């Protein structure tokens, strides 16, 4: 009965296992985003158990509502109505350190959040970090699509968070969890690298091969010198290559972006215009040719 509360308008993406679309709810006439996902396809109970949850975070993508009609589930959550937050970021021609550090640290509080809760992101591209709306201010920013979320259980399978370690838990998914948490601020590097010069650490654009991409992200050494990088604080760059460090065991966590300098000392950061590349189109490609690479054995 979604489409008796719900009328559904045009698809916002279309995916193997799953659309999304716009839709209305008749009695209030307020906009929604629908997520309608084939049950046959795919099983989504994990994604709605942490929505349900953990949705009430400020920055979390909200859910409005939940249907099932036997053959698809229908997840109801906010439209994000102020596009993708990088791209809108790239095309703000005067954007300064001080706005990228205000950016990170409330993308950065939330998944402190849920990795203190058990909870790993693991898709965290930013295709999946957006706005609400176009405010323009933190409180709009969300990160969205839990479908490839997992909450930490012990062996006898109880939801367990890192700290209640007086259950047993093979270290072995402690420490694949210890992985893809580390994975989740990688991806925060990535973004943070990006938002600072207008170009990705890893790729050029969408014609680069998976095989370049991964030896990149294998040699461990990226650039933060040169033109666009050169006039950016040393704080900054020091914090960027501890995020993106190549041994996901010495990366900062969540926990420690959080206590850096150019996190903590914002307001001694510089408000006038970094110095980009200005190709956000060129970037959207190298960025998704990044994660193709980084996932093609899922
Ligand atoms: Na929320």
């Amino acid at each position: 009965q979604f489409t008796d509360g719900y009328e559904v308008k045009e698809d916002i993406g279309v995916g193997s296992y799953s659309v999304c679309k716009r839709c209305i709810h008749k009695a209030t006439n307020m906009e929604f985003a629908v997520k309608i996902i084939d049950k046959s396809k795919r099983d989504p109970t994990e994604e709605i158990e942490i929505l349900l949850r953990y949705g009430q975070h400020p920055n979390i993508i909200t859910l409005k509502d939940v249907y099932d009609d036997g053959k698809y589930v229908y997840v109801v959550t906010e439209l994000m109505k102020g596009g993708e937050l990088l791209d809108k970021i790239l095309r703000q021609k005067f954007f300064s350190e001080r706005e990228a550090s205000a950016v990170l640290f409330t993308i950065t509080k939330t998944v402190e959040y849920l990795h203190a809760q058990g909870v790993v992101h693991r898709d965290l591209k930013p295709s999946n970090i957006l706005y609400v709306d176009e405010s323009g201010n933190p409180e709009s920013i969300r990160i969205c699509d839990f479908g490839f979320a997992k909450q930490l259980r012990a062996e006898n399978g109880l939801l367990m968070t890192p700290c209640y370690t007086a259950n047993f838990v093979a270290p072995e998914v402690l420490e694949r969890q210890g992985y893809d948490a580390a994975c989740d601020i990688w991806s925060l590097g990535v973004l943070l690298y990006t938002m600072l010069t207008g170009y990705t650490p890893f790729a050029n654009g969408p014609d680069d091969t998976p095989e370049e991409i991964l030896a990149r992200i294998g040699s461990g050494k990226f650039s933060l010198s040169g033109g666009y990088w050169n006039s950016v604080s040393d704080t900054a760059k020091d914090l960027v290559s501890k995020m993106l460090h190549v041994d996901p065991h010495q990366r900062l966590t969540a926990a420690l972006v959080l206590r850096h300098p150019w996190i903590v000392h914002w307001d001694q950061l510089p408000q006038y215009q970094l110095n980009r590349q200005d190709a956000p189109h060129l970037v959207k490609g190298a960025m998704a040719a990044t994660y193709s690479a980084l996932n093609r054995n899922q």
